[PDB]
């Protein structure tokens, strides 16, 4: 614990508390490769659990950065192609709309207006379908970006069909297990409940809701240490033994769309380093992350830039997680707290403290 480091994480993290009345948080940095680690406050109010290295949150959307590999990782195993029309995989999708709308489409928000959310009345695999074939696109295919878990999510359940696989099995078996991750889950066992911790919407203690396409947009929960080790395998993908997934992780981080700075990926988006903090801090801004935008496509995809600022904002009801790295820098940071508080204030935090170890 570096004295530089201990200091200018809690000279930027503790006023964010206060100033957010966050009920509890973990933060680790990645410094020069091994990471760091703090915590603050509660993981459940009412039973006065602190937040330990140990605490589950929920990661809401950084999910998408698993999804995005475990895509990578199919892609490198050759059984998914991103140029692959949808309906190879699910030729149940016969309305015509859906001719030209490839995995690369939604894996990256651009099919042309799939909505932020599956519709709450979407219970049923055969409300699923309904829904997908009775979707209108307002845009032609690979012209606008549109964030959206209905696609992206939609993307992750097609990209394990050919394993045979559940998606969580997939998620376990090839991302989870190889790189480590003991307590990251798609579903939390009753083993682990005693170290989840509660979210904070409103002041009522609250956890994430089931919902359609749930794990593959917004379901993980892991720990700040399993977290950490994920942004260790992101920024070294190299030092990865299992080849197709050292391969996937490349693959996530590649860039396919351009939309004024940043660059999509496969769930990670990243901007080029060194970055304009205003950029950032602005631009993670659901204002803005939310908006629908005409995006350039990259033709053909830059392969992962190691000069760039990687990062994933991720929200449920109750939580708010952010993380960031720089591959080149070999820095990166995990910020998880139980209240989703808003994204600038967390991308800020993120580029003081990276900036001043940069
Ligand atoms: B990601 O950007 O974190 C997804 N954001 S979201 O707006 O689609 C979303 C989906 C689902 C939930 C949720 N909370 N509790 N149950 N479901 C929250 C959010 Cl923030
Ligand atoms: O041209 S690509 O951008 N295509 C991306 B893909 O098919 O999802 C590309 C990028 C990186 C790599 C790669 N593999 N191993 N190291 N880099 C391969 C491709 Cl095809």
């Amino acid at each position: 614990a570096p004295q530089q480091i201990n200091d200018i994480v809690h000279r930027t993290i503790t006023p964010l508390i206060e100033q957010q009345k966050i009920p509890g948080m973990a933060v680790a940095v990645i410094y020069q490769g091994k990471p760091y680690y703090f915590t603050w406050g509660y993981a459940d109010i009412a039973k006065k659990q602190p937040v330990t290295q140990q605490t589950l949150f929920e990661l809401g959307s950084v999910s998408k950065t698993f999804t995005g590999v475990l895509g990578g990782d199919a892609i490198a195993r050759g059984e998914i192609k991103l140029s692959d029309p949808t309906t190879k995989y699910w030729p149940e999708l016969t309305a015509k709309q859906w001719n030209g709308i490839t995995l690369l489409h939604l894996a990256t928000y651009t099919a042309g207006g799939l909505p932020l959310q599956v519709p709450d009345e979407v219970k049923s695999s055969s409300d699923l379908l309904r829904f997908y074939q009775n979707w209108q696109p307002a845009w032609a295919p690979g012209t606008q970006r549109l964030y959206a878990n209905s696609s992206i999510g939609l993307f992750g359940a097609l990209a394990v069909k050919p394993s045979g696989l559940s998606f969580e099995q997939a998620m376990q078996t090839r991302v989870f297990q190889p790189l480590k991750l003991n307590h990251t889950w798609i579903n939390v066992p009753p083993a682990e409940e005693k170290n989840y911790a509660w979210g904070y919407r409103e002041g009522k203690a609250v956890h994430v809701s089931p919902g359609a396409l749930d794990a593959e947009a917004y379901g993980v929960k892991s720990t700040i240490e399993d977290m950490a080790r994920w942004v260790q395998s992101n920024l070294k993908p190299l030092d990865i033994n299992e080849k197709t997934l050292q391969q996937g992780i490349q693959l996530a981080q590649s860039r396919y769309w351009q939309t004024g700075d940043m660059y999509q990926g496969l769930g990670w988006e990243m901007l080029d380093w060194p970055v304009n903090p205003d950029s950032i801090i602005n631009g993670s801004d659901n204002k803005i992350a939310l908006a629908a935008r005409p995006v350039k496509a990259i033709t053909p995809p830059t392969p992962a830039v190691r000069a760039s600022w990687v990062h994933k904002t991720g929200a449920t009801g109750g939580f708010g997680s952010y993380v960031a790295f720089i591959p080149e820098k070999e820095l990166g940071i995990v910020m998880l707290a139980n209240k989703n508080y808003p994204n600038p204030a967390r991308v800020d935090a993120a580029w003081q403290i990276l900036n001043a170890l940069q």
